[PDB]
């Protein structure tokens, strides 16, 4: 089989049957990952086994960005620092920021990895305006540049375990003042400005940006409708002018800013009528099913080429063997002293 364009969740730390049904569906793809389906590392490692027994070719991400967004963070998994530290540290020491990212983007991904999962979405590449309290101290740096070279750094480590990558919030939730999880965000500048800053970093990573999540955010002057429902942003900017052929995620529909996209059902053909390749659905697994089973149809060929490349590449070690590797070990030391 092949992945559809849904990722939603399961009900808890071990599969159900309504689980099981859901991950068979046609138009599911992916699970993502919350902190009520971690236990323990034996515990998250079986989940996930159980997940590709049903679908083997699904895809497995959770939000691991470090600081105030990390779902697994006892049982062996490192608490990663907030990536504004890493700013704050190339403010002192740029190289050695960039050494710092790289170990934490291996320790990251091998650590995921070590549990089955496939991916993080990771990096923030919005900038630290200082406007956003939702992303607050999850952005890098308020200089697009800096962004650029510390997401890179980062993506590299990520890289070094097989992992991909995903920058988010395209094109940029930095600006704006309000939670899209909550509100629907404004951002009233010119196409220009967000061009030339914000959206910097997505064109100058080239090929070591992955995947993109959008901004559920209105850029007022460039398009009424918010970002991830927007043809102009998805289509006209990141895949035209960009010149990006990496997958799209919409960001989850379940949050309050996606309503301005109409149900659920609704608002997930918009985005992927928009140019999305998968659509998040957080936290609501039944209505995510009433997703999947209303999905009007379009072409998808192009889209689940995008989707399949998310997947982890070659193998990972186990947690057994990963706690002894010296590359780890010296992550872990660098990571210690250098914050
Ligand atoms: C704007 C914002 O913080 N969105 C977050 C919440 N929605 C879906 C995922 O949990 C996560 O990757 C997103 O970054």
């Amino acid at each position: 089989t092949t992945p559809g364009p849904v990722m939603l969740d399961v009900v808890g730390t071990t599969l159900s049957r309504d689980d099981a049904r859901r991950l068979a569906h046609p138009n599911t793809g992916g699970v993502i990952l919350f902190a009520r389906h971690f236990q323990n590392r034996a515990q998250l490692t079986a989940l996930t086994d159980s997940i590709r027994a049903v679908r083997e070719d699904i895809l497995i991400a959770v939000d691991h960005e470090g600081g105030r967004v990390q779902r697994f963070r006892t049982d062996g998994f490192t608490v990663l620092p907030a990536m504004r530290r890493l700013g704050e540290l190339w403010d002192r020491d740029v190289l050695l920021a960039t050494k710092v990212a790289t170990a934490v983007g291996y320790i990251l991904a091998a650590e995921l990895r070590a549990c089955g999962i496939d991916m993080s979405f990771t990096p923030v590449l919005d900038l630290d305006y200082g406007h956003s309290k939702v992303i607050g101290d999850r952005a890098f740096h308020r200089d697009p540049r800096v962004v650029t070279l510390l997401a890179k750094s980062l993506n590299h480590g990520l890289s070094l375990a097989g992992m991909a990558n995903c920058g988010k919030h395209f094109p940029g939730h930095g600006f704006a003042e309000a939670d899209s999880h909550v509100a629907l965000p404004t951002d009233d500048r010119t196409l220009d400005a967000i061009l030339e800053q914000d959206v910097a970093p997505y064109d100058w990573l080239g090929l070591s940006l992955a995947a993109v999540i959008p901004a559920h955010v209105i850029y007022t002057q460039v398009d009424k409708r918010p970002a991830g429902f927007s043809r102009v942003w998805l289509q006209d900017i990141l895949r035209g002018k960009l010149g990006f052929t990496g997958a799209i995620f919409s960001d989850d529909l379940s949050m309050e800013a996606a309503r301005e996209g109409g149900t659920l059902t609704q608002a997930a053909d918009a985005a992927l009528a928009a140019g999305c390749d998968m659509v998040l659905v957080c936290n609501q697994p039944d209505a995510a099913e009433v997703v999947l089973n209303g999905l009007k149809a379009r072409a998808s060929a192009e889209s689940v080429r995008r989707i399949k490349r998310m997947r982890a590449r070659g193998k990972a070690l186990k947690w057994d063997k990963l706690i002894a590797q010296p590359e780890y070990l010296q992550a872990q030391a660098l990571l210690s002293s250098a914050l």
